[PDB]
């Protein structure tokens, strides 16, 4: 343990997905992106267009569109909800 970095960011963050009525989970690495999130909810959402957010409590948050949202939904593990658009 401990190496320089060792996982910087914990092991990988668990992300709660809200697609619709269905919910799943992702695991970041750390260096999953935003892009590479789209990949990897794409299939998990059943459509190529869906919109993703800060999952607060009320509908949504901060709609992640870049490397940095998710990165960011990965350092504070933030719940996730997928729109279909």
């Amino acid at each position: 343990g401990a190496m320089g970095s060792s996982t910087s960011g914990l092991k990988t963050t668990k992300i709660k997905f809200y697609y619709k009525d269905d919910i799943f989970a992702l695991m970041l690495k750390g260096d999953t992106t935003y892009k590479e999130l789209r990949s990897k909810i794409a299939p998990r959402i059943d459509t190529d267009n869906f919109k993703l957010q800060t999952k607060l409590f009320d509908g949504s948050g901060e709609e992640i569109k870049t490397d940095s949202q998710v990165s960011n939904i990965i350092q504070a593990k933030l719940k996730i909800s997928v729109h279909d658009i």
